[PDB]
């Protein structure tokens, strides 16, 4: 009998490659300016809608992201938690993910990701209202070889996807941010693991366009997608939000705020958890979003 | 007998405010990154579908900007040239630009004013294609005090304007890039001088506005516009165009590649350009153009 | 000779949410943790036995981290400072740690840089009666302890944060003790803000004439890292600098190999595991490099 | 004595459309015009006779500028360089300024930052005989001439930009001279690239063992301005630092000033038509401030 989209945040071992800062906790805990790396994807799930989200990371790593984000009913979301023993790629995210996901539709984000530009929650809502097959997002890169890049015919038909191609087809790389139906799992349950041993998000994605499902929307150059990869690119992500967010008096991706704007919390519950940062900038401004309209 | 919009940029004195880097050149001559800074409002108004374009600066800045930028004629536009004698406020730019106004509808943009996102083109041509009135954006910052302040009524009207108000009515700021009918320079003609001798352009917008015929449209958040006004966000602006252009491989406010698509140009227009550049990245950029299908 | 203290204490909600469940100095600057900096710092002024003071919910977090320090030719110990109760409880809290030596106090969020800075911190250590502190030109310094100087350039008053300063000289946050230190801080009252003040133990030693205040010039760097956005540009002027180096600032591996704490088999052991990066590959890179 | 050569040449159309219609070395870093930078440096080493090499275009830029330097007791002269034929060129162009005196040769677009930058200098100069370079340590030695040292720290090659550098060290764009160095500049074949190699100069003197290379330690700061990202950082570097310090980097006002080639009257008449902006405000705050 009949009377929803659920999330998937991927925040998993990023090994050695950012030691030694890493060593003291892991790469989606890192700040991004103010706030942890992970608050941006949440916030760009909630952005679209999603309430019930799955957080995967390492084992270790678990009750750290718990203690961070604990179970989102603050916010109005029901977020859970599994462990990802080890970093055999991100496609992996749906068996970890599989009784989580049921019958319904998901979404996926990888968690060292950070999205910004105008109508970003339109080009969101397109996405996860398409309630068949797969969409994804091609945004313009200086160096796609580090990414699935996607070829488009002369009629702008996406015609192949490829896992970091030394020799790419295009400067479209596929970002981080993937909706999926309900036959992402059994898709997932068919894949044999890549020449490099990894289970492969661009095999699950070409599955989709061989069956003629899978939708490649443009992601525009007005969009910032930023890159957290490296230290130096780390500290431009940081340098990125701050400018913007003293520009503005505003804040990018503050979940507190998405939660109150959704109406998945109300006044007085923003009012709640403003209380304990009131002796910080961030609490004064979750305070003055109890008063100031904000177009 | 019948069978159109000109534009103004004011880049004039910045006096000595930010001397000593402005005593070797004029403020809209120095770089945001790698071009020179009048290159973001010209390609603003290029953006607008505006190709007749009056410059106004100071006399001795007048033959350096023409050196830059010529009459226009190689990115298809019709540029034209005016001094402004005396730093004696924004509104001066229409009883400068009388003749060249003529009967038409107008825009003008502050030399110094950067913006970037997505569907700014569709932003612009709402305000450029409202062919009665004025129009004008509001947009959230940290610091109204420091320009033409807006605040609206609780069905989100606006009710007053502001000129650097020491108490802001909301956070909401006037934007430097406004659209006039063929009602500008009258208004222009009866303004008496501030309390500081200036002729302000907020007693313009508030003269649209008591006769009911002010647009104001919000320029969210998900735009970034961004501030020049001293040497530390001179250089915030700097990293902000870098980050999105090493991160994209595109640039942002070439004005070569506007025309181009604009259709202002055409490809072997565009190869003539890129060939004196051709020994370095931006030559390099507009010759990779012609080839690449950019969305 | 001569231990050291590093004070990692608790910012409070300052800096939330970033440090929400994540110790403030464990945060990166640029590549490395916030605490390698006033480490290396200690290492270089030769200091080799450490206690690092910090909250009961970060102390752990630290040790977890670094240990006892015997893989870097160190022996850390560690205590806990229960509530933010002013800078010169570390020597209460380090009473015993210090026992009848002589000491150095860094604050766990200050960052130095520059030439011969070896020779500055040696200059102080070796002076083995009173104390040594720093005084470096500011912007803004209300936000900390200010010397006044005479005409002849004799420190004559210490003010900590005061509405009218005195002078755009400020005292870093690195200090030299002898064996006074702990009678001294022992006999303070608390200031009328509810804190034990450095600048109290600071003008205690000036009151006696026995306390040196070098200027450390404007030559040097000295960073904080107090706000978000003094972290930031920390970490971009630590990048600049290692990006057009190819070496790197406050690496304590190296100070250790330097100082022959460590020797090449045991440099080496430590790059092992972290090869597959650039920190591992230039720890590695400084076995057969000659850098002068 | 000893005069000295701003070497401010063309950048083609390497930094366009930037660089269209105005001027590389007038491009500003941070809040003053790259120029300030090299001249403040030279100016640091004594030095308050100099010569600006620039190209026909942009000569009359830093004449209309600058002028004869007399406002900061200087001793500007200008000289053009037709075309970007090699750095050694600056000997020739600039033979009558040099004259029978020693010199010092400076790139436009190198600025140095430090502690001690001035003793450093000053050691270079004082040395009358043969040629001083200084030898920094970077990531990227194949953009520059390298110096290969001997196990015993004796330079023992130097190449122009070698695609195999035998060691990480650059020598800096800065170089200080003896009466031999026009006669050297004079009797050079250009190079295979087409250029007249301020490396052949230095190798000249190497080959005479008359070239001392000294180090310039990682605790110094050398960037370089030959991009639009390199010179971003700059901007950065110096900012971080004036903002922390209250204090300019490379401001020739202060310089000429302190090294008592104008007087606090002069001074004042320099801060008057910059009162408006900090930059005046600074210049007025240095005749009451005492600066250590
Ligand atoms: C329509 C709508 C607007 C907003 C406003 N908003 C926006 N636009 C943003 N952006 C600037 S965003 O859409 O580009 C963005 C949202 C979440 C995460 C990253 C970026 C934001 O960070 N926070 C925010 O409250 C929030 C919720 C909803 Br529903
Ligand atoms: C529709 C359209 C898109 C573009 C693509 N484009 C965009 N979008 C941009 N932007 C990133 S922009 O719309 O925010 C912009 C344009 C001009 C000046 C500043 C920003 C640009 O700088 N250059 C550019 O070619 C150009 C012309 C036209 Br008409
Ligand atoms: C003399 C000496 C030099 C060095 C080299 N060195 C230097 N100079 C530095 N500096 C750039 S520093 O002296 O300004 C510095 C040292 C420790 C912490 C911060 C800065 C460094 O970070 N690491 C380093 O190995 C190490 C130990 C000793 Br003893
Ligand atoms: C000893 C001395 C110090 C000073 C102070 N000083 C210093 N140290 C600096 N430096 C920070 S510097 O020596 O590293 C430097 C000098 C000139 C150009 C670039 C950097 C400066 O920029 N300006 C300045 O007035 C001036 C003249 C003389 Br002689
Ligand atoms: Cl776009
Ligand atoms: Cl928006
Ligand atoms: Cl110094
Ligand atoms: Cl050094």
């Amino acid at each position: 009998h009949h009377h929803k989209r659920k999330g998937i945040i991927l925040a998993g071992g990023s090994g050695t490659r950012l030691h030694p800062a890493t060593l003291a906790i892991s790469k989606q805990l890192l700040p991004v300016y103010d706030k942890p790396m992970i608050y941006y994807p949440l916030s760009t799930l909630m952005l679209a809608g999603i309430r019930e989200i799955l957080i995967i990371s390492t084992p270790q790593d678990t009750p750290r992201f718990q203690q961070l984000l604990g179970d989102g009913s603050n916010w109005g979301l029901d977020l859970q938690y599994a462990v990802q023993p080890s970093p055999d790629g991100l496609a992996q995210a749906f068996l970890i993910g599989e009784s989580f996901i049921g019958n319904d539709l998901s979404a996926l984000v990888l968690g060292d990701n950070l999205y910004y530009g105008h109508d970003f929650h339109e080009l969101l809502g397109s996405a996860s209202q398409r309630q068949t097959g797969a969409s994804v997002f091609a945004y313009h890169v200086l160096d796609p070889e580090r990414y699935g890049v996607v070829e488009f015919d002369q009629g702008g038909k996406a015609i192949s996807l490829e896992e970091k191609p030394l020799e790419p087809k295009s400067n479209y790389a596929v970002t981080g941010l993937y909706f999926y139906d309900q036959q992402v799992v059994d898709i997932a349950r068919d894949l044999k693991p890549s020449p490099r041993g990894e289970l492969e998000i661009t095999d699950v994605n070409r599955a989709y366009l061989e069956r003629g499902q899978l939708s490649v929307e443009i992601m525009g150059r007005g969009y910032a997608w930023l890159d957290t990869g490296t230290h130096d690119s780390l500290l431009e992500a940081g340098q990125f939000i701050a400018t913007l967010e003293n520009r503005q008096g505003l804040k990018v991706a503050c979940p507190e705020e998405i939660a109150y704007r959704q109406k998945w919390i109300d006044a007085a519950q923003l009012e709640k958890l403003a209380a304990p940062l009131a002796k910080n900038g961030y609490g004064q401004y979750l305070k003055r979003l109890l008063t100031e309209t904000v177009y």
